[PDB]
């Protein structure tokens, strides 16, 4: 198992860093490219794990793939309709494959996604979604097994609840059903909406997206096209943060404020002084003295709970308190006892934490448990006294492109070893 | 203290229901006429008490005011700027008057509001969201005390949290600032697109209401006008479920769907039969079985906390026991035990009820909480087996129009009494 | 209605209070006494409202009553078993009439409690204790109607939760059952320890109150007896705040501490010392930094859910923040946007409270909406700055005895006044 | 890993089990025997990975260490009071060497535990409650870290919380303080009252053991003695649930009734026939109909929060729903969608699960999360359609001595393999 040892400096992280393609757009996108019937490039795409599962996974499909900058995919010559649990298992993402299979070829199958570190998180919506749409869906040896004879049909769907992976399969499996489908009560997530932005390029006709409705007009068969991904929001705030709490200054190339305007202000209000420009945000924290925020996850364009745990590390070490409520998952807390570990004070309460105040970590041995968890730790382990060793940090390079060494380039000392 | 005595009937409630203008649109637009300078009409207002407490607070303010099925409002001559306590403690939609005060006068004063029925209800948002627009605020004597030099100063605001009060606050009091107001993350429910409406026919520059960004270009003033108010999304709601629980056949008279499609397709999946019309939406239950849905609160579009007392009750009579998750307000399940008393099966933990399922429902003495729960057991009411009083009955002709007389055509059988 | 007006100072509330009997154990005995074929008397009894309510519930089954100093109870020509809407509206406590009228008459019918202020408080626990006692429960027309063909029958009980109510009304029933009855996971408040002190003094034959496990020999009958009501430890902790919060001296006598444990090892945490006798308890808070403790409500022996807003204004005033969690009562948090209105510092989120630090309060006006959430308003009356209004305030009535003037006897400018 | 091969059956798991001595039990007690300057016999001992690892704990301190059906220890020579990080990450229960070692020896060093799957599991009750008996704590390095000179100091101390762990921490420490300690709120899991009992046959002067109040009164050394385990409850507990949940029948020995009421009686409630004798408990469910039932876990003795993951097994086969509250650990729901995969039914919201029925499972690949959910697994493998195999398995030998082999001699079809 791959570690970190990080060697801690109140030294700030300052320079630049290039924001890849978002991990959550890139996803989507190459599960949709399966109702593709021509070649398809994805442009902008990161190296990340959970892309080398889903390109093995549309290879296990029957599609050709290729990389480097751009993923190269022809989903045309498909003849296989299952993920097996194999891939699933490794990757909950994978629950993808079962819209567009069903749409394009009239059968799905698909390994039901056991119980995730952050929460059970079930996938009833997308179930329902495509029953809404005419499917007949059964659970089998643990298997989601969706099937209609001839094409999906429109329908008029209210989701019961938002959720992004939802909106996605429903989205993405009408565009090839019979006549028109309004979504409403979409998520908003713009990822959903670069989504739309590649299929609309194959020739489909989705409107709204981005909005909390969302009309599909059916068409026959889709065809090929390029597509550069949307900038990687998440990313983009996770080395606002570092430079945040390390009273550094950086700016981010290749990325848009628009995406993350919740996070922005956040940070403004914790004594950050922010810049935009066309395709850059800058943060700057040299002499200012870090305040305490009070922070509730939600919905875009709310606060999104994947910087949830970038923000606990903050307030953590803000002084002022800080709390943050956790509304989206239900066990997103494990970064806790492990910053704990490290000399800082929090308490926990249902949904909520509440932070103490600490003028510097304390270097420890921790453990990753999620992507983002991951990412926290690495940061405190860059401001804390000491030397650090995150084990399991294979979670961050599920995220990450090659956080070590973009860190590396903001002054930090992280060395990856065995 | 007036009551509702009940005789409940196996007999279906039949008809037509003529729906009201929406009590939550008529408030805010009636707080933001503080605005203009001229004089204002307002049709298609319902006469309830929150009404009236609204006209006495304009009236204290030194506005000049009259009703009957519009409300006239001529806010040119107000010079007084406290909303006081004896109206505030009445109804906490009071704090409307504030950001209206500053906006055009400079200076306003609006007592705290305590403590709801329903949950703690605070206003830091509202608070917070003027602070931004340049208005300086202190708490004094309880009273929340705001004022600016000069005009207030567009700016761009990220709501904290979801609002409809506060983004309401925040648009209206914009309308008047210098330059220009961006508010991400806006609340986009159907009376702020109305109030935002109205707003502009006076003068206002406000776009993007109804999405989660809503800009405002602000004026230097407002002028006079007439505006109709949007239908009670809500009201129709209520009638609609008492067809549905009394397994009867309605239709509902001006209002459309598009303001409340969460909670057609819930009582669709409950086995309704619905139909819409340009102006009307019915409801057919008839030799339907009622069946148990799950339910989550959430900001519109979603499934309105308006309705979730209403929608308990579906359950508790529905088959298939039914599950309700309040996302919204902490404290508003104080129908549950009141349904009990009538033999209703429930069991509450945490933010959710989990309903069992019965036949047929015992009278019985019951008191009345708040407004939506007040409405619930009037319906319950109707289907009982015998006599029901419902205490405090003050609660339902603060948001609904002579509810007694609404019903009695549709056939029930309810005597106002002291 | 009536109200307070308060007008605060920086002036400690110093001097002596004394304790009266616990409301809490005062009502459950008097509903016991349903059982007694002879003469009660019940001394260290609270004057209250919802003892004036229990006196005529009492008296409407056929109970002979009278009081000052005691209460008098002759429990032997009841006639009538029935507990009416009118009176459970007021006091949902009549609940504990249900056990003792079907356990010595073999039936018994009680309104089903509406709605409580800080919790639906639902009573499926007192129901399907008495079910496996041998009684057969109905509710019709939002009547609790409860009877059994004979005598109840001795079983073994184990709870579902931990309630305070429902112990009792097992308890109670059990002692004129058949046989022997083991009750486990048993509540252990001390006033289920004083109503069972009372009860075998009456012929019963309770063992283990005051444990987690209570054997209950079922007898025949019950006889008369006198019975002096153990100390309030709610009122103890409510002028014991009042002392530590205003910065003051105060000694409380006719209580004990082993009442209250919990609550004092906080008021030492916050930074109070605090000494103890054989029948009396002080705290003395002069020149001392008033700090902010967490609490977690829980059951008795763990800090008392009753204290919990009374220690949200401690934390208020409290330096170092102060984090309250609520388990017991889902809606127990109404006095924190009425303190709000005073200018204190707080967040909700869920069963926990958040409070910030404020150095002095600011008089405004203010609504009661429950016993205890009364009790911390009237006492940040106390010590804001001004004048503060208290509306509602006949809640205090219910549970505190002539409050006003055992404040003014520590300093404090209390007046009760109408319109 | 290991992992489990289960091929189910409607055969009812019928026959009988010895119970061993409980895993909670056991490791307080050997955690308990640092304090004794003489060597230690501790009887009716389960082979345990647990117990290796408290074993390696206590040679690493010094001590001279054997076992088989006993464990032997002679605490006498111990010259170190670390429990080093490699131990702690694989057992946060090597808390409990802390108390021992700082009252012995006036020192003590402990890794400061991270995350459990289940919940944060702070340790704050621990140190607070040695600080009180005159210890002073400090965070170093992620090591907890306790001194005190001299000898300790009997205190009044009330537990903020009830806590089993602390409880015991306190309670052994107290052993060797100057004066007399009372530790008010005490914990009343009879591991409790067990670990007292051993104390006392050392030369202890504890009293108040399985009440909420405990008195000791500190001696200067500890002896030696022999000790016989009390009966694992919750082992017991997972047998009769196992004959419940396949219309079985089952009789266990060596265990104690009054250890289990609460489950017992949840059992009964279930429609399970209990009978029990001087040292057994049978249960028998053939030809009866298993009714739902709610649990809601609680301090003992109320229902016990290591029966919870049984106990939703046991509800989502039983008809007429089920409902479980969970106060204790927050989360403690992992179990539930690895159940999902078997075609097992049920909704989470915060601290609860309400289950639905079903009446037979299906077999598929899963994964056990903590040592109570592995065990609820693998019984629904044996009574599920099909072929099961349940991953990670080695968290079942955490606590359930060769459950494969006491499940064979019920009737199962169960293979450990690579
Ligand atoms: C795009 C991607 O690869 N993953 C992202 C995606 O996950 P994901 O799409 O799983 O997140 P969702 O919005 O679907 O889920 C949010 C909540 O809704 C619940 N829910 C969802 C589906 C369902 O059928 N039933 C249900 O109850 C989930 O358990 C969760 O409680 O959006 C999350 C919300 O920002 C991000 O944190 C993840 O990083
Ligand atoms: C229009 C009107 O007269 N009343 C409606 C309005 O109330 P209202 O405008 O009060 O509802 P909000 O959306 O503002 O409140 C929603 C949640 O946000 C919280 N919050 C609100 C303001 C604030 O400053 N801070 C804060 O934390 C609230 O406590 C609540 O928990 O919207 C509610 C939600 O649809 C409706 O149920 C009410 O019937
Ligand atoms: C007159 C009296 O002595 N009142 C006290 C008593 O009230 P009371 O006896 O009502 O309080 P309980 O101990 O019964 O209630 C504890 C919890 O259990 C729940 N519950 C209770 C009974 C039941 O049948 N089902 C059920 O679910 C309640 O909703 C509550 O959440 O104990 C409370 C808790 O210490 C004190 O605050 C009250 O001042
Ligand atoms: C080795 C052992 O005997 N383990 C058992 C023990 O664990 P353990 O002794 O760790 O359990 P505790 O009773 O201490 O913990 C109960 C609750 O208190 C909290 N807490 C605990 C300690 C502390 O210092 N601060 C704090 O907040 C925990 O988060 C938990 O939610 O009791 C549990 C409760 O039945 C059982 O499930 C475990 O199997
Ligand atoms: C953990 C995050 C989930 O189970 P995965 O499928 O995304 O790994
Ligand atoms: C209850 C809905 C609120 O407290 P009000 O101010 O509207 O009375
Ligand atoms: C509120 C505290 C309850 O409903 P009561 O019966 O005591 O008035
Ligand atoms: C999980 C159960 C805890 O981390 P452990 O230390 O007992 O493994
Ligand atoms: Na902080
Ligand atoms: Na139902
Ligand atoms: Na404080
Ligand atoms: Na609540
Ligand atoms: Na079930």
């Amino acid at each position: 198992m791959e570690k970190f040892r990080v060697i801690g400096s109140t030294q700030p992280l300052q320079g630049e860093v290039t924001i890849s393609g978002a991990k959550n757009a890139a996803l989507p996108i190459l599960f949709a490219s399966i109702l593709a019937e021509e070649p398809v490039e994805v442009a902008n795409v990161p190296h990340l794990r959970d892309i080398d599962t889903t390109m093995e996974l549309l290879e296990r499909l029957g599609a050709k793939v290729e990389r480097n900058g751009s993923v190269h995919v022809d989903a045309g010559p498909i003849n296989q309709y299952c993920a097996p649990y194999d891939l699933v298992k490794t990757m909950r993402a994978s629950i993808w494959a079962l819209g567009p299979l069903v749409a394009r070829f009239g059968q799905g199958q698909v390994s039901l996604p056991g119980g995730c570190a952050i929460g059970a998180r079930p996938v009833d919506l997308h179930i329902h979604g495509l029953e809404q749409l005419g499917a007949t869906i059964t659970l089998e040896d643990g298997y989601v097994k969706a099937h209609v004879d001839g094409r999906l049909q429109g329908a008029h769907i209210v989701m019961d609840k938002v959720s992004v992976g939802a909106t996605i399969t429903i989205m993405c499996a009408a565009t090839l059903a019979e006549g028109t489908t309004v979504l409403d009560n979409a998520a908003r997530e713009p990822e959903i909406v670069d989504t739309a932005m590649f299929l609309n390029k194959l020739g489909a006709k989705i409107s709204g997206a981005g909005t909390d409705s969302i009309t599909i007009e059916g068409v026959e068969r889709l065809g090929g096209g390029k597509h550069a991904v949307v900038p990687d929001r998440i990313e983009t705030g996770t080395f606002l943060v570092a430079a945040a709490v390390s009273r550094g200054k950086i700016v981010c190339r290749n990325t848009h404020a628009h995406l993350l305007e919740a996070v922005l202000a956040k940070l403004e209000e914790a004594g950050a002084e922010i810049e935009c420009g066309e395709d850059w945000i800058s943060l700057d924290m040299t002499g200012r003295e870090l305040k305490a925020v009070t922070v509730r996850t939600a919905p875009h364009p709310g606060f999104p709970t994947d910087m949830q745990a970038q923000f606990t590390l903050l307030n953590m070490m803000a002084k002022g308190g800080g709390v943050i409520t956790e509304t989206i998952f239900e066990n997103r807390f494990m970064h806790v006892p492990e910053l704990k570990r490290m000399g800082a004070k929090a308490e926990i309460e249902g949904n909520t934490v509440i932070c103490g105040d600490v003028d510097r970590l304390s270097g420890a041995q921790v453990m990753a448990t999620d992507l983002r968890a991951s990412a926290s730790l690495v940061i405190a382990g860059c401001i804390a006294k000491g030397e650090t060793i995150v084990d399991r940090i294979y979670h961050i390079d599920r995220g990450y492109e090659r956080i070590e060494d973009k860190l590396s380039a903001l002054g930090a000392n992280i060395e990856r070893f065995r």
